[PDB]
């Protein structure tokens, strides 16, 4: 019932996943483990997370009891920032792999065009923003390109199936495409109503690369973190135009948020910590949003940003 | 006075210029010669231009009559398109030397990070959006890094004193500071109160590159190339508040445009056909603009770009 997506690498991804961000260490395992019951297959998670064991948890529970088997389970993790000199690549995805306790993650990413300087796992893990300097950011001179040969190698080797990118601008994927063999099969951006970078999403997808959405929910994930921005914002399950969309086909604000990117092809990984969403969150395509419907939904662009890098230490990834 | 920047090269570079594009040929050399005569000694100029031959020209006969030495101007060339790939850097770079009738040049950057496909100058020259096939473009998958490492081989040959790029957002220069060796000195932008970009001027003069903007005018430059976007523009020089500020101050609209600019320590290479405007577009540095000045001029920034290569074929370099 949930779709697939082809990915330019051969292998099929669903187009709807469950989200891992922010689930707490304490139930994420038995949540992972009812999203599979619930019928989620995909799994987005990442070495920031910081619970990747618990996610790797959920899955062999459900693995051990013959809910699912691990070809049909689909992992995606993501390479943190203090990872991306190559001689550091292939240490950080076994950590990702022991903790999932996989021999292979179907998707790897890299998180963020961003090289934080190494820190030895054995020292902090995950490392968050530490750099090895107190609070002080400190990068290192690794090109993306050079990350990206590490990623190429590991998809040799059998370690991942398929390999993208996260939060990466049009420049930037433009050019990393110039010096990739192996395309990368996935872009992964923050895309929501209040910040929707058409002209990315054209591009991505005319390039033959899968878009993943990212906080389709826009402001919702990002207020339990005390962000400013996201608590100023009005949310978009109030907000009149998208709920007269859900008045209008008799489904949930948060049903016309999902379906307004999945109708366009884009797969998404809604998080919720409560049961009752999770089937919610993944029967949504039940209708047809309207040309009338994607252009009265198109004026709530307003590239409002949440999870912006310049927040951190002024980075210009989105600049 | 035209105060100096000194760039990260260790060479100065005169921090307001002229520009050359549109500059027609039969009377570029004079109008060239003209501006020298006034004073410029910088000039921004650029291999798809079409009019460095006759650019040259005006310099050389300032010369030849001694009102200059070669050493006392500062020109400003750029790698178009066409001439990426690392092998057909210097062959491009040769034919801007030529035609300036100069041994190297000051400054030459990388027009846009935008790869075509090579086009031999004796096929056509300057080659513009033709890409050897038609009226289709054709792209090469040659990094940017590539073609850095071939500008870098070309200061250390003694042909280019310093080197930089244009049309780089953000994500792109972070990228390229990783892997360059010489850091790029300049980075130049569209710059105008209608794209005003604050976080990319901040992150590129925090990392000691040099700004350069271009068409600081907004729309105006792009109005008798009859682009629609220009055309249907409410132009700077008529803003109630850029108006306000220039009767505020018995100054033009057009000096207020371009000391908004300089002041904040950005390089500005104003062009013009007329003879006063000239004059007074390297004069304006006689006021400064008041705090207040800026606020009110801040509100303009609706990030609105008229030289953006999605226009031309949907290249993403700043989305
Ligand atoms: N690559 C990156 O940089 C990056 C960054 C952020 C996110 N991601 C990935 O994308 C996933 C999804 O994005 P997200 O977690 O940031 O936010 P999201 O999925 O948009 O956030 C859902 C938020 O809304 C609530 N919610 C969930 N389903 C709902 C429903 N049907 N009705 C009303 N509220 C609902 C959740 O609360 P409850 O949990 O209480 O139900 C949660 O606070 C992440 O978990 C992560 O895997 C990637
Ligand atoms: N790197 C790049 O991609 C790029 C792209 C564009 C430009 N550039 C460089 O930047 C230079 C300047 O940019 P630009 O020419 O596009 O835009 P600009 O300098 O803003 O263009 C000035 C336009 O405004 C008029 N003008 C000039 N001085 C004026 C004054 N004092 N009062 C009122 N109007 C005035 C000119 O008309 P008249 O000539 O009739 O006086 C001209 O049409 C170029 O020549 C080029 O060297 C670089």
């Amino acid at each position: 019932s949930i779709p697939d997506i082809k990915l330019s690498s051969g292998h099929l991804m669903p187009s709807i996943g469950f989200g891992c961000w922010k689930l707490a260490n304490a139930t994420a395992g038995e949540q992972v483990y009812q999203a599979i019951k619930a019928g989620y297959r995909l799994f987005d998670g990442a070495e920031d997370y910081g619970n990747e064991k618990e996610v790797g948890d959920g899955v062999k529970r459900a693995i051990d009891e013959g809910l699912v088997k691990r070809e049909e389970i689909f992992l995606t993790s993501k390479l943190w920032n203090n990872y991306h000199d190559p001689k550091n690549v292939e240490t950080a995805l076994n950590k990702t792999l022991a903790d999932l306790k996989v021999d292979y993650v179907d998707l790897f990413l890299i998180a963020f065009p961003i090289a934080f300087k190494f820190v030895p796992i054995e020292e902090k893990y995950p490392p968050g923003f530490y750099c090895g300097d107190g609070n002080n950011f400190v990068y290192e001179d690794v090109p993306i390109l050079e990350t990206w040969k590490a990623l190429e190698k590991l998809v040799a080797a059998g370690k991942i199936k398929s390999i993208g990118v996260s939060n990466f601008p049009g420049a930037l994927l433009l050019d990393l495409l110039r010096g990739a063999t192996i395309k990368p099969a996935v872009l992964q951006v923050e895309h929501h109503p209040y910040l929707q970078q058409p002209k990315l999403i054209e591009f991505a997808q005319k390039a033959g690369v899968t878009i993943t959405a990212y906080s389709s929910f826009g402001p919702q994930s990002f207020v339990e973190m005390n962000q400013g921005r996201a608590l100023n914002t009005p949310t978009l399950f109030a907000h009149d135009t998208i709920k007269a969309i859900a008045a209008k086909y008799n489904k949930t604000p948060a049903e016309v948020l999902l379906r307004w990117a999945a109708q366009r092809g884009i797969a998404v990984i809604p998080k919720s910590n409560l049961p009752e969403r999770l089937v919610q969150n993944r029967s949504f395509n039940t209708f047809d949003l309207t040309k009338e419907d994607f252009e009265e939904i198109a004026k709530l662009d307003i590239g409002l940003r949440f999870n912006d890098p310049w927040d951190w230490d002024n980075i210009p990834i989105f600049v």
